[PDB]
């Protein structure tokens, strides 16, 4: 296998398509592998992580609560919502909202959870009052997927949202509890999870949000490292290829296959 580095060139060039790569310490935010890690790319289904982020805020500043019960409308479901439309008749707790929106990419979930933030404006105030002056939400699901060329509208850069990342998980701006529920359902994804789980190496630890958008827009947030601990920080995205969504898939795993074999950094 190719250095991670020259993996992701060649992914870029057989994709044609603009790749987006940052691997980052965990521990101490060290940057250890960057490729176009200031370049802007949508975030798609990946925002969720940084929006259950903030309702985890509201909580600890007790302006929320995760057993609050939401309830809906028929109206309210944007697509599919397999979680949604199943307790449309009794609503759903926020907690369960959040689990729904990463575990499952559930649309609809988003967007009752981005009701309760302030929409995208009060998620983007959220980033910056954290330090991320780049991150972006400008609209609700379904529209934020759309991955117009050249929009700057509900994007971030892989440096960016690896820093977010680091800074929801680990910087105390989250209580202990709020910090361990946010990775757990990261550690739950049922999108992806399993089937990384079940082409790493034993020992390997995932926990990741995944995310799909328009004009071939994919992207990874995770948590990974050998020894069954979170190592490392790694965000790809991926934007305007025309490949196959198995091959999208199939790139991806093959930068994940250089990093394990090219670990030691
Ligand atoms: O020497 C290291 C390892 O080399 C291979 O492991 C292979 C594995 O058989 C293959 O399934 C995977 O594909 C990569 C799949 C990665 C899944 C996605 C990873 C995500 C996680 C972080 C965000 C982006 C990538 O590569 C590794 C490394 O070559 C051997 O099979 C294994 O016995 C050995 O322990
Ligand atoms: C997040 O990236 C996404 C969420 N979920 C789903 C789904 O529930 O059907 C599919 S992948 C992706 C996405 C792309 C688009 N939407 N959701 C709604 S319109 C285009």
């Amino acid at each position: 296998s190719p250095q991670p580095l020259e993996q992701i060139k060649l992914s870029e060039s057989q994709l044609s398509g603009r790749v987006g790569m940052i691997e980052m310490d965990l521990a101490s935010g060290r940057t250890l592998t960057a490729w176009r890690a200031d370049e802007r790319f949508p975030m798609m289904s990946t925002f969720k992580v940084v929006l259950c982020g903030a309702v985890l805020a509201r909580v600890d500043a007790g302006d929320e609560q995760l057993e609050r019960k939401i309830h809906y409308r028929q109206q309210d479901l944007v697509d599919y919502s397999p979680v949604s439309e199943k307790h449309l008749a009794d609503g759903m707790t926020v907690g369960e909202l959040c689990a729904a929106a990463i575990t499952m990419s559930d649309n609809s979930a988003a967007n009752l959870l981005l009701a309760t933030v302030g929409g995208p404006a009060g998620l983007t105030a959220f980033l910056r009052q954290i330090g991320d002056n780049v991150t972006r939400l400008d609209r609700w699901e379904t529209e934020l997927n759309e991955a117009l060329p050249g929009d700057a509208r509900d994007t971030t850069t892989p440096a960016s949202m690896a820093a977010t990342l680091r800074k929801l998980l680990t910087s105390q701006r989250l209580s202990a509890r709020s910090q361990r529920q946010l990775l757990q359902w990261m550690v739950d994804d049922r999108v992806a999870g399993p089937l990384i789980r079940s082409v790493l190496p034993a020992g390997w630890f995932i926990a990741d949000k995944t995310g799909a958008g328009e004009r071939g827009a994919r992207g990874i947030v995770a948590l990974l490292g050998p020894n069954n601990k979170a190592e490392r920080i790694v965000v790809i995205y991926l934007r305007d290829t025309p490949a196959s969504m198995a091959e999208r898939n199939q790139q991806i795993a093959g930068i994940g296959a250089a990093l394990i074999e090219h670990w030691q950094r």
